[PDB]
């Protein structure tokens, strides 16, 4: 049985699944859940994710609940061998070490962000809390392409699909004209095929938060 | 070379790794990093991880950042072939998406809560409004133990020990007594050998934050 996607694209954590899908030519059942209308509240959904989140994973008996649980057994199921989920030891705790700094800092702050501009309008926010808060994801991921070519070493690998989604995200806001490596980096994803996979989820959050938080991302920010 | 964690045991995903460490007899070396002082500020430490958090896991070249890769490099470096880390990917999947609830979800709120009181001062923080986002994880934890004894599954896995420092730093606030499954399944880690080394860490973590927060917990 081939895997079932539950997603909206708008979400960062889903493009980055829907790039790997694309990247390995992978067939998988597409199941959207527009989480701007709560169908991740639908009773059935929630007895599947009881976290109402996607990307939701169905693959066979296998239900997965986080985008970086769903990059790794698709890469391993998938890219078998492969040099996107590396198979020395080192090099794949080097990854799955940048994958959890997605999860646990870069996407948890542009989360805080974004659902503060939800909550509370664009006008009311704190901008430059999240401006500074935002500014030391860029340096620490500066800092990654100081040592290395790609996030996690030297070509491409399951934190690039991961990382990217997320930063192309929290660029609608806060440029980065101060960051060489990490607009280099960018630069380099967007040249990728797989990287059109990122494109129409992008707009179609940029349009669904600036309308809701009534405000404009200033178009000068985003590398195009 | 021994591993070497850089370490404050008011973490609750430091204690985690301490918990794994007794439970498999790891030979570490311990280097303590006075979070209350900013001590994971200072330029050695921040160039070594820029992320400026414990636990962070030196060991030979390689250098981890984050919780729950140490806990996976452990158990296969120290652990192969045991049932904390679980072989069949089916299996081992569950646990690590399990370990991934710890990090996005049960973690998130709690370090979202625990911040809003050093932030703002505990008699001013929205305590109803964690309650709720804190209670709702213990329901989603009490729907996982529907019909396993542990977390992940019929025996204790990496996601248990994760979780449980965390939940155990969570019960300093709020209580698990609506919460039959979840209340059984914490009493039952707190039997565990290893448990032992999430005592002394959450009591001090208690002590500051009461402390910091010019307040005292229930
Ligand atoms: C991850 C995500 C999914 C969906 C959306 C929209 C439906 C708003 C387009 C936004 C985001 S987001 O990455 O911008 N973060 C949030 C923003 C607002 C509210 C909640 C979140 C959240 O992450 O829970
Ligand atoms: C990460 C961290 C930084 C500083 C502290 C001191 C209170 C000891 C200064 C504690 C922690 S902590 O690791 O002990 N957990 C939290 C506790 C309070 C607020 C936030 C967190 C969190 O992690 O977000
Ligand atoms: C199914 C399996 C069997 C044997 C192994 C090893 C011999 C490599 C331990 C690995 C796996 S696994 O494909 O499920 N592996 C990981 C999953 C998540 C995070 C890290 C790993 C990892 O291999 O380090
Ligand atoms: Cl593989």
């Amino acid at each position: 049985p081939k895997p079932i996607l539950y997603y909206d694209e708008r979400s960062p954590p889903v493009r980055s699944c829907l790039m790997l899908i694309k990247l390995l030519d992978i067939d998988v059942e597409l199941r959207f859940v527009n989480l701007f209308k709560g169908e991740q509240f639908q009773k059935d959904f929630l007895a599947l994710n009881p976290q109402h989140s996607v990307p939701t994973l169905v693959h066979g008996d296998l239900v997965l609940t986080d985008s970086h649980a769903i990059l790794i057994h698709l890469a391993e199921k998938f890219d078998e061998g492969g040099s996107l989920w590396p198979q020395e030891h080192a090099e794949r705790m080097k990854v799955l070490n940048l994958l959890l700094f997605e999860c646990s800092f870069l996407f948890r702050r542009d989360s805080d962000f974004m659902s503060a501009i939800v909550r509370q309008g664009f006008a009311n926010v704190d901008v430059a809390h999240h401006e500074r808060k935002l500014t030391e994801a860029y340096i620490i991921m500066e800092r990654y392409l100081e040592n290395s070519d790609f996030m996690a070493g030297p070509q491409l690998t399951l934190a690039d699909l991961s990382i990217v989604t997320t930063l192309s995200t929290v660029n609608l806001m806060f440029p980065l004209s101060q960051f060489p490596r990490l607009r280099r980096w960018f630069t380099a994803m967007q040249q990728l095929d797989a990287y059109e996979a990122n494109c129409s989820g992008l707009e179609k959050l940029r349009q669904t938060m600036e309308s809701v938080g009534s405000f404009q991302f200033p178009s000068s920010s985003a590398v195009v």
